[PDB]
């Protein structure tokens, strides 16, 4: 019978491409008497889809007694509940764990697991972790532990099997555990796990160490005279050898590994449908290892992504923000694009923040399509109730400004999330368009470690938090730039993906692999325009010397220590052609050789070189996003660009306008947002088309994103562009939006005239184009092609 | 011929109360040929006064080359502004110095000193601080340094005496130094000052210790055997007794005191305007040992204080704030209504944060004056350049996002500042109007400098960012329950002072003081009613075992250490009569005895007793600001204050319209704001009177603020109350304004009928009392006394 499947960006059910727009209703938290009404207000939201966990501690409340029918109390009662949501025309997405997270006891954990059982519970350097702390960690490798979610498995499974959409009911996907991170302890390298099956002789560590490595490549790496590999102890602090440090993190992620699998086993003899799992490990960078040992053990599994940016405060999602989203997309889909799965966001921020202000949450759903997320879950969107005996982070309560309240209450995002899903759901190939950026962002794997641990000791800083990824970070600095970018992952990226791209900008710290610094020296041989800052690499993958790229670039870049105390960390001025004393942060390196490009005061910092037909520019700074009146940093930016030959597809008039061009095949589809908020009007250009032509500018009043057409036909007719959201185009009536002024620009092809609902032609003109300019007193107009 | 006198809230000018409204206008990084319109801007935003530091380092570029006239630089010609502010007619508040901060380099003290003399450098306890960091700190009382700084004095201070507003010009004031903190290194207790005068054998430590202690008595406080003060040795780590350590912080402010002192003593020579100073220390609660050093010395300056929320970020002032906001500016009117002289903001933040929303900037100006500071300075108001070689912080700029650009623009923020000060500068009684709390807080100097340090050594956590100050502070919590407070100091405040208030809320550590303590005790002896959380105090100032809070109040405190690493900090629920799983963070403790009224499960957690004529409730845990659906942290406040008989002057049906009432002689002024943003419509109980009465509720669509008139009157007619602001009355003209809502009721007694412009009456009644609801197309309107 039903079927889903999935191609390019989609899934598509029973033969036809669909967009996910999803809310979250957590059944189990929610009163069994409103069930009917929630799922209502989520079909008036415009949502097709319901995820939900399932929580084992829950349905099996004492060893041996399962209840799924609502028997010992009405929010048990899951197969009511995946009825319900069939006959009201949703998809489900159940995630039956048995981790679920979800600021829920134990993350769904039973205590009669862990209470007969402590041998499972992960453990310290120094003993036991203490009891009354949240999550309590498990060893996911330990038999007793996997015997004991076979055991939930086999009871669950039976009821997902009966109510998969193949065979007649909802469920359109199973997730596997919950983004699974050892149980929010791999931050803390030395907190977890000890377990004995860990580090006893013949242990894992021991195994895991045979398996990786020679006994000599680690006397080698570790710099150590060992003469068995059970003298290796497992690490315990930060005065071990780095690369020790490196290696026990790795671990970590492989038993991971090892227990998704475990899962996925279970899992694909059961259910025929797609197998998913949310952000393996809690990490982004180091998804290289989830995805190659995917590809190493043939898992299937449909890797979807989360965000996440305030808790337990008001919201805080405006212009800062767009660094960290920029990158977590940008790795999200350079790694799912080649496996082939649909993008998606399984947990997009709707609840847990105090105040949600509704320009803050438009802000953040609706950049999630031009980067790469078409299809998006709001969570939690049905606030809910915990039952006593089960709270954990929240008390009673689980409905922290949810769109829908525990009472049935709107709350404002609940219109934001509407109109977005309106216009995801309806607009011709809005999914499928792609965002194709000039530029490429190089992570690199270990940094990304060294940067959760804060780790010191290196010449450079490991505060990429600051310097890369926040409020200040370079990566906020490109995106205000208007400068999109895909990232990639250093390690793994062919030399023809980087070559697909016209400057490639690496953050670098002491230490790089041989194999990414002789990937570097090629790219740049080969063609490649490359900008790295604020050193160069002195040392390989083992801190040993090592440096390829250095040397091939014919530069020198002094020797000095980045600064931690912040009293202590300087405020420097660099300067360059047309940008006079740019502030930098942290200590600044002399660059010495090639064409000097940037000074502090008169010793050069950054320099030009030229290799072939490609170019790098070493910087011995930090470049971060300041703004001001000068708008130093964002110049600088544009200079770089200018000297590599670096030139977008679009231009705009007002640089606090952000334009992300989602490309299909024909037509596009510009985001057009306004991160500030503050009133921006201007211009913008589309490979050579300016717009608006009779209005004005294209003002935003306050912070929102319009998705513009240009090119989108059907048949003989085109709209050439429009200076509206075009919701929708069904039969001959066009749907648009325009949230954020009051008239909107519309170009035609192919019709000859209109009749205008919601609005007044005030203006217009052509033969080439039907232009108009409508006056609207509401966000929505229609157009009547006649 | 002129006098700048002061009574109560306001400087007195020329015998006639003002308010003051100002500006940041700083003269050395504006161009000159700007001056004069960027005055006119001022003058159109309502402004009165200008602010301007005077920079040593910029008028003193070479040692003994004085420039106050631009004879080297158009930027230098202090005298040509000086004398434009008074042709233009605004009093100047001028700040000479010689530390600046400003984001200036040396924050104006000369590298010309610091080159030839780095004995005059503060050190660091390894060796010397390195010369390429912020503001070179410096040793305050190496004579060598005040030598130099006398030189500044004796030039500058002949131009600002000729300009004084008693010699006919327009300076009002002149402040002392800016913020001494010594440089911004207080804040780290083991960072300075380790010059050799401070550190020697009869050096300024051991004279400061002799000064104020007895040997016997250091025996007692250090748990030592000393024989000598030279025994005593200055402390570079946390491995000192505890006391030692605030002893440590306290001989540092007095080093900052006695700086002040020979600041002052030398400016009261020359000048007969008030001698200001800013934020002393930079830190709130240790402002008791400013005052105390001031009375000592008997030395009239004139504290004024400052607001910061957001660097190089967007801005971010939202309801998080609110309790920072309450706890600054009540232990800031605490001591300066004491002290008699006015409350006044001097820097109220207006740039450097990279996009200020305006509605944010509206809840942190238009807080203020409810908070007791209706004389507000917005800095930096007109946006600037750094000459070269002058920059530090930001490089070339001077212009991150203030009200006026360094173009002339105006950007959005300069409206709110606009529409506020016309309102305190107009609206008859607002300035003079203060709050009149039944609640304070109890603050304890020596737990500041422990939240300073982030101190370790205690069963008790000194997170009091966290617990107290944050987002999810107890004070957050006190201010959204819509509980304001007044903020006293424990050590400084007479009995009587405390019995004023209905309620005392002090949150505790292991220490307090044998005075602090036996004062609580006979606070509540004497009918006092206390909260105290999250412990009871077990030790003394020395130390010493010292519990007669808890000996009188006949409880008992289970002890337990409160965690500090944040993946082993609990997440626990509490539950009492009403309250089902209210969420509580870090360590509880049981408390035995009493009435029990809060529980961990079966276990008390807090109690409630009656003593002598007061009650106490004592909570082995930390109330925090949580909000949800359920709302229990807020109804856990409500509780107590119904348990301990504590009755607002006000009743609100919204609980997110936060109400300040400011009473005045027959008339009272409340302050109505919406912190969170959202849409909220609410009625108001006050004076006996219903508001509104016909217009279906007080409607807030955004983040703003109104001050709503009750009683204000000229003559026979009065206005009994309104729900748009009264900005002013003039004749028989009545300005409102109302920026949030469409709608506005007024009610008049001594008036038949009215003459409304810029709204339509719809809807009315009388007899006494002439209701009319007006509704208005725009947010001010006029109604005209019949
Ligand atoms: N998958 C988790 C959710 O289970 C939790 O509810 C959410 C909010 O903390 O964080 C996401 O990481
Ligand atoms: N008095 C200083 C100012 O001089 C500075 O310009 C402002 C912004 O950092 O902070 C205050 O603390």
């Amino acid at each position: 019978m039903g079927k889903v499947e999935f191609s390019g960006k989609r899934y598509v059910i029973d033969g036809e491409p669909v967009t996910i727009a999803g809310g979250t209703l957590q059944f189990f938290r929610v009163p069994a008497d409103a069930w009917k009404d929630r799922l209502l207000k989520m079909r008036e939201a415009g949502l097709n889809t319901v995820d939900t966990y399932v929580a084992w501690n829950w349905h099996e409340p004492e060893k041996g007694s399962f209840d799924f029918k609502g028997e010992t109390h009405p929010q048990r009662n899951l197969v009511g509940f995946l009825e319900l949501a069939d006959e009201l025309g949703f998809y489900v997405i159940i995630r039956p764990g048995p981790y679920i997270c979800g600021e829920w006891r134990n993350g769904g954990i039973p205590d009669w697991l862990i209470d007969e059982h402590p041998e499972i519970l992960a453990k310290g350097p120094n003993g036991p972790l203490p009891r009354d702390i949240y999550y309590p960690p498990i060893t996911y490798l330990h038999p007793t532990y996997l015997e004991a979610v076979g055991e939930w498995y086999n009871a669950v499974f039976p009821v997902i099997r009966k109510y998969l959409y193949t065979n007649g009911g909802p469920i359109i996907s199973v997730s596997i555990d919950d983004e699974p991170s050892y149980w929010e302890t791999i931050f803390q390298p030395f907190l977890t796990d000890y377990n004995e099956i860990i580090t006893k002789p013949g242990g894992l560590w021991e195994k895991w160490l045979e398996q990786n490595y020679t006994l000599e490549d680690l006397r080698r790496r570790y710099k150590g005279d060992f003469k068995d590999y059970s003298e290796i102890k497992v690490p315990t602090s930060f005065s071990e050898p780095l690369p020790k440090l490196i290696d026990w993190h790795h671990f970590k992620l492989w038993m991971i590994n090892e227990y998704v699998r475990w899962i996925y086993e279970r899992m694909a003899r059961e259910f025929d449908v797609p197998i998913s799992i949310l952000d393996p490990y809690l990490l982004q960078v180091a998804w290289r290892h989830f995805f190659t040992y995917m590809r190493e053990h043939n898992l299937k599994i449909h890797v979807w992504t989360e965000f996440w940016y305030s808790f337990y405060r008001s919201s805080d999602f405006k212009e800062d923000k767009l660094g960290h989203i920029y990158y977590k997309t940008g790795i999200y889909r350079y790694h799912v694009r080649k496996a082939g799965t649909p993008p998606l966001s399984i947990e997009t921020q709707s609840s847990l923040a105090h105040t949600i202000d509704p320009t803050e949450a438009e802000l953040l759903y609706s950049i999630l399509p031009p980067l790469g997320i078409p299809n998006i879950n709001y969570y939690l969107f049905v606030g809910g109730e915990n039952p006593e005996g089960y709270e954990s982070h929240n008390g009673i309560t689980w409905d922290v400004y949810s769109p829908v309240g525990l009472d049935g209450s709107e709350r404002p995002h609940f219109g934001v999330i509407k109109a977005l899903s309106e216009t995801m759901t309806s607009a011709e190939g809005l999914a499928d368009a792609e965002l194709r950026p000039k530029v490429a962002v190089g992570l690199y794997e270990p940094y990304e470690a060294l940067n959760l641990w804060g780790y010191e000791g290196l010449e450079e800083s490991t505060d990429l938090n600051e310097y890369l990824l926040g409020e200040r970070g370079l990566f906020t600095l490109l995106a205000m730039s208007n400068t999109p970018f895909d990232a990639v992952d250093l390690e793994d990226v062919t030399l023809d993906e980087l070559l697909s791209y016209d400057q490639l900008w690496v953050y670098s710290l002491d230490f790089m692999s041989r194999e990414v610094q002789d990937k570097l020296v090629e790219f740049v041989a080969r063609g490649g325009n490359l900008v790295i800052l604020p050193m160069l690499p002195r040392y390989d993958e083992n801190l040993e010397p090592y440096s390829s790229l250095k040397d091939f670039l014919g530069v020198e870049v002094e020797r000095e220590k980045a600064r931690r105390n912040p009293r202590l960390i300087q405020f420097l001025s660099v300067s360059a052609e047309g940008i006079d004393r740019m502030l930098v942060r942290n200590t600044v390196r002399g660059v010495r050789g090639g064409e000097p490009i940037a000074f502090l005061g008169e010793k050069p910092v950054g320099a030009f070189v030229r290799k072939g037909g490609g170019s790098a520019v070493v910087l011995g700074f930090r470049l971060q996003y300041y703004t001001s009146h000068h708008d130093l940093h964002r110049k600088f930016v544009w200079k770089l660009k200018e000297l590599q030959g670096v030139r977008e597809d679009f231009e705009v008039t007002n640089p606090d306008m952000i334009v992300l061009p989602m490309e299909g095949k024909g037509y596009a589809y510009l985001a057009v947002t306004n991160p500030r908020g503050h009133p921006i009007k201007g211009r913008i250009s589309y490979r050579g088309l300016e717009v608006p032509v009779l209005l004005d500018g294209i003002e935003l009043k306050r912070r929102g994103t319009l998705y513009l057409p240009f090119g989108v036909r059907k048949g003989d007719v085109e709209v050439a562009y429009a200076t509206a959201t075009l919701v929708m185009w069904e039969g001959d009536v066009l749907t648009f939006r325009n949230h954020l002024s009051g008239h909107s620009e519309i170009a035609l092809k192919g019709v000859e005239s209109v009749k205008v609902s919601g609005g007044k032609i005030v203006d217009g003109s052509d033969g080439e184009v039907l232009r108009i300019v409508i006056e609207h007193p509401g966000e929505y107009f229609e157009v009547e092609l006649l």
